[PDB]
């Protein structure tokens, strides 16, 4: 609804990068770290974002293995 396809790719990128960013900027709280992750994500080129979108799609497909109709 409010969530669009970029968010799932961004969340892959964030899961990878948040822990080290939090430790490197430990005076910042989680909400501020989240803002910094979003700015870093938006500086990536379309080509750089591609593998995160590709991985988000693989994750989606793996989730759909739970559904009736898988195999």
């Amino acid at each position: 609804g409010h969530v669009k396809r970029p968010m799932n790719a961004f969340m892959v990128w964030a899961r990878i990068h948040r822990p080290a960013l939090a430790k490197a900027n430990p005076a910042a709280n989680n909400a501020e770290i989240s803002v910094q992750l979003g700015l870093e994500w938006n500086k990536l080129s379309e080509e750089q974002k591609k593998p995160y979108y590709d991985e988000a799609q693989k994750i989606k497909e793996k989730h759909r293995e739970e559904f009736p109709g898988w195999v």
